[PDB]
DNA sequence: GGGGATCCCTAAGCTCCATCGATG
DNA sequence: CATCGATGGAGCTTAGGGATCCCC
DNA sequence: GGGGATCCCTAAGCTCCATCGATG
DNA sequence: CATCGATGGAGCTTAGGGATCCCC
């Protein structure tokens, strides 16, 4: 459950870029959709799962994610995927660039790469 | 405690059809972040919670800065819920607040002004 | 929600049964399956759901009595439900004796003569 | 706070097969009434609940009184679940308890003996 | 004013501490 | 010499029904 | 002893109270 | 004169990471 050193984290960085950022109380054990971070620049709306993996693959239950679309459909925001590895720099997935699994979603070594930094995020629209 | 009207808010955002979530961690020094973020792809809310046992509210200046900053950073209007011992909740505009020093307030002279979550939404047309 | 004044009731009339009863706390928002009382005489074990009526009929989620059954099973007790009409008394009805609605279950005019007294959950097996 | 090991102690019960419940209101004055209430068909307990910060654990015969009395007449077996600092829950049936006067106890005599969840259910083979 | 929806105040718990005893 | 404001603290458990307050 | 799973102690919040001021 | 026991109190918020303790 370190995940949340990570989120965390990753705060910062969004607050460096630019970005109002929260993290989700009762994120976990809640009474609906939730994902770890949300964030607006005023211009861009971001709802966020986080992640940290020792290294790649990364796999996502297709409920995880439906909840984070349901989520950040609702909200108003784009749904993105934070992932961290070790030795790199935090990397942004929209949900559009994930991988289907037979019953879930991944980022492998095949999609890692066309990643966004968070600069990339904030302005791109 | 205080914390079946602290989800019973929740419920009235959601109701209303706003996506709203808790802040994680707000109890915390003086940072900017409301207690709730609410948001429907329109209108998006940042939201300081007050439960007090009468009137008037007090507000140092100062908690109001970090409301408005954050606010204005994250793309959201600034909001505080108000709910008194036998009132039903109740939102008000920064705008909407009475003035002294050190300080703003919410007394019997703007509380019936207060707005209803409903009339909140609808404020975007 | 006046449920829970039935409750403590019926809870006495059980204690006054020779039936060391109590009362399931998280029932509501529960992590689990969770009847509203539980309770043994050394001989019986009863998992019970309490219902109050102005009147007749009265109807039962077919989720609900899943929920009953589901625990009255696991636990190792007999799953009953146990009704309070106004002028009469207690009345229990065990889930082999309700009526299937549609999507439902109910008690009415004519299953609820054929429900027991206290007297005779303790001493029937 | 505490409420985690509560509800962690729960889930423990219902892994080994248990349906386990926590009594609602039993902060309550001294009422024949375990903390939790657990069985599966076979094995039916009775827990008091203790989470100490060191041994001894001192018990008012008076308090191992009521778990008895209780246990006795719902038809379960009496037990004193117990959580260390960083030991995890352990079961002492009330027989297991040493004794003083005014009060029974658990030190270093009896603690490396108190049973395991698993181990407790084994017992009725 | 009478009738009803909303509280809050009362009694209790446990865990940890610290006095105080008695016994060795 | 009181009232509205402000300033610096301390308490932070649950849970039920009798009592309150509101509103019609 | 070194390496890892588990805590607890630190800094902070809010709400309510009560002092204290100043202004009328 | 200390240790194990007992007796009568008071505090009862969260939440994160640095620090601890255990175990191998």
């Amino acid at each position: 459950s370190k995940g949340t050193r990570f989120e965390r984290d990753l705060l910062v960085e969004l607050w460096k870029a630019g970005f109002a950022a929260i993290r989700v109380a009762g994120s976990g054990v809640s009474p609906f959709p939730c994902p770890d971070i949300v964030a607006g620049n005023g211009r861009t709306y971001l709802a966020i799962e986080v992640k940290m993996r020792k290294e790649l693959p990364l796999y996502l239950s297709a409920d995880e994610v439906e909840q984070l679309v349901t989520f950040a459909r609702g909200f108003g925001a784009e749904a993105y995927v934070a992932l961290k590895l070790p030795r790199k720099k935090w990397r942004f997935f929209p949900v559009q660039m994930l991988e289907r699994t037979e019953k879930n979603f991944k980022i492998d070594e095949s999609v890692y790469p066309l990643g966004l930094e968070i600069a990339e995020v904030a302005g791109k629209f």
